């Protein structure tokens, strides 16, 4: 519950800080969603969780991989598309 609902309040914050053009916060925001969501799903869904759970996961995966490669155009790109699969997974 508490994590659930600090996971959608990060959403709303980097939906309020994009309506700001505030992508430098954003940046921040994604960065400490991550975390969040990894324990969220190693927590409650894992190995045998919902294939959306297993979608933003691998995401979240595909998003670190290229922000280690330094390709922040594709971690926007991907954030993007992870990011809209949370909103259907937590309903924001």
């Amino acid at each position: 519950g508490p994590l659930a609902q600090q996971i959608k309040n990060t959403l709303t914050f980097i939906g309020q800080a994009n309506a700001a053009g505030r992508m430098d916060e954003v940046r921040t925001l994604q960065e400490n969603l991550e975390p969040l969501w990894e324990e969220y799903f190693q927590q409650t869904e894992g190995s045998g969780g919902s294939p959306l759970a297993q979608q933003i996961e691998y995401g979240e995966v595909l998003i670190e991989q290229a922000r280690a490669a330094g390709r922040m155009d594709e971690v926007r790109r991907l954030s993007e598309n992870t990011l809209q699969l949370m909103k259907e997974y937590f309903q924001q």
